[PDB]
């Protein structure tokens, strides 16, 4: 699919994609193999739908946070580098890029959120969150307003969200503790929608119009990345980039993303990946190259980072990324981003309240886990014929509900079912865990073809308990978790935003009472 004797990259179009393709450039002035540099839409999403496939770029950017997903879903290609790269760039940077043991990509540099304003209308920055309203309706006065970024990201929102005491996964991680639904998330996110309630901020402001309105001197403030400092150098507005505003006397605190570069596990092009990356953008002239295109941050490479450190803005930036966290990198990011991101949309707009947003966000970012542990646990019991002494953890009344609802109903259909189960066990013919590997695809057409309801999500997981059986029996125990996994990925992939609407495995429950 993917073709050989050429290189093609992927990047979002708010980096500096021009330096890039210049870097690529060097590279067949050198080589004679052409990199081609695309910026499509929504990269972060056609990634990994192109790229299982077989098809895609030879190598993506992206933060570090949507890499653990590829990676598990076999789309990154296992990256060696040897101890003399190694030590070129800072090891913290070499941590957000492994999963599993393993490196799976490279890492750039490190990306943080800070607060950029314009020194002619503001000469110094608002230290709080609180004293931003008396702020805007000072600058109201004057035709101005205080404060604009994108609403539409909920990474641009996190930091306030995160401030008094809003988090992802409780960090060892407990991906079972999630915490975007606490007291501080909503008085975070609620600070945010009564500040567009007392017409302070526009709900529908997004990345395209606070650039716009800050560049053009109509606010006094806007959110972004280094990224964004090209086009406001170009604007010549008179701006400082400074530590985020406190609220409740506490900081902001930033998701922190590392900008990294994976190679298409598809790729016949690995060996000039590595040479391209390695020998060519991670050097001092091919970051500089990108840099000056558009700000990178601070870099992961050593000895350009010790020349962009003596920057008041990366300092910062990296000011504010200290007192943020560098992110997960977790399969389960790309389905707390999207809860997340509908809950602040729908709170902004007035579509749900603050609780309701933030309820459903929690719900679906626990989804993943919490079905795994039910579905596991199930198949696990069912092969074995002895159940998990172990705590359910986390919203644990929820699991062994929702465990002893599935036993009384999945024995059922087991039961009913025996001789349909017996005629698709024996046309599948599982033996191994290649085999289980396999079963994704015939899975996934059964399941999503049709109408949705628990009842099909049962038969799913009952015939995942009587594979588990077959598998135990045949001394392929081993098999039943990479099984569970599987069946799990297909239900929390297909059937997301049903799952949501049913408020997860409590309507399950309920509706089998
Ligand atoms: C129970 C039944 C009766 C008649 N035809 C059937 N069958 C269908 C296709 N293959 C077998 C089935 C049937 C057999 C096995 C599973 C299902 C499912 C769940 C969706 C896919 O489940 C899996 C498929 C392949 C491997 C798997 C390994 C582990 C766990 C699950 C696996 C359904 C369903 O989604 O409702 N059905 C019923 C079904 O799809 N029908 C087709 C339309 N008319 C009613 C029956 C399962
Ligand atoms: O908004 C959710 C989004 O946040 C992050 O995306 C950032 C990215 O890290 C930055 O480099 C820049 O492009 O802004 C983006 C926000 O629009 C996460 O990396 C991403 O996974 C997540 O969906």
């Amino acid at each position: 699919k993917i073709e050989e004797g050429k290189l093609v990259i992927w990047i979002n179009g708010d980096k500096g994609y021009n330096g890039l393709a210049e870097v690529g450039k060097k590279f067949e002035k050198d080589t004679g193999i052409k990199v081609t540099v695309e910026h499509p839409d929504k990269l972060e999403e056609k990634f990994p739908q192109v790229a299982a496939t077989g098809d895609g770029p030879d190598i993506i950017f992206w933060a570090h946070d949507r890499f653990g997903g590829y990676a598990q879903s076999g789309l990154l290609a296992e990256i060696t580098p040897d101890k003399a790269f190694q030590d070129k760039l800072y090891p913290f940077t070499w941590d957000a890029v492994r999963y599993n043991g393993k490196l799976i990509a490279y890492p750039i540099a490190v990306e943080a959120l800070s607060l950029i304003y314009n020194k002619d209308l503001l000469p110094n920055p608002p230290k709080t969150w609180e004293e931003i309203p008396a702020l805007d309706k000072e600058l109201k006065a004057k035709g101005k307003s205080a404060l604009m970024f994108n609403l539409q990201e909920p990474y641009f929102t996190w930091p306030l969200i995160a401030a008094d005491g809003g988090y992802a996964f409780k960090y060892k991680y407990d991906i079972k503790d999630v915490g975007v639904d606490n007291a501080g998330a909503k008085a975070g996110l609620t600070f945010l929608v009564d500040l567009i309630k007392n017409k302070h901020m526009n709900a529908d402001t997004d990345y395209s119009i606070a650039e716009a309105a800050f560049n053009k001197g109509e606010t006094a403030m806007t959110i972004n990345g280094p990224w964004a400092w090209s086009n406001i150098d170009t604007s010549k507005v008179n701006y400082g980039v400074t530590v985020l505003p406190t609220f409740k006397g506490q900081p902001s605190k930033p998701f922190v993303g590392v900008l990294s570069a994976g190679i298409n596990a598809a790729s016949p092009n690995k060996e000039l990946a590595k040479e391209f990356l390695e020998n060519y953008l991670l050097t001092d002239e091919g970051l500089e190259a990108v840099n000056k295109d558009k700000p990178l941050g601070a870099v992961a490479l050593k000895s350009y980072e010790e020349e962009l450190a003596k920057d008041p803005r990366i300092a910062a930036t990296m000011e504010n990324a200290q007192k943020g966290e560098i992110m997960p990198n977790i399969p389960q990011m790309s389905a707390f981003w999207y809860a997340v991101r509908t809950a602040v949309i729908n709170a902004a707009s007035g579509r749900q309240t603050v609780d309701e947003a933030l309820k459903d966000a929690q719900t679906g970012s626990e989804l993943y886990r919490q079905s795994l542990e039910i579905i596991s646990r199930y198949l696990r019991e069912q092969a074995t014929g002895a159940a998990d002494t172990a705590p359910m953890g986390a919203s644990g009344a929820t699991s062994r509900k929702a465990l002893e609802t599935l036993r009384r109903v999945g024995d059922g259909v087991q039961r009913n079912h025996e001789t349909a189960f017996q005629g698709m066990l024996r046309k599948l013919d599982i033996k191994n865990e290649d085999d289980v590997k396999s079963l994704s695809r015939v899975m996934i057409h059964v399941f999503s073809d049709g109408v949705t309801n628990w009842g099909r999500i049962v038969t799913l997981i009952s015939f995942g308990a009587f594979v588990a059986k077959h598998l135990k029996t045949i001394n392929q125990e081993s098999c039943i978790e990479p099984l569970a996994e599987s069946i799990t990925d297909v239900l929390v992939r297909t059937k997301r935003d049903w799952l949501v609407k049913q408020r997860g495995w409590d309507g399950f429950v309920e509706f089998f009472h």
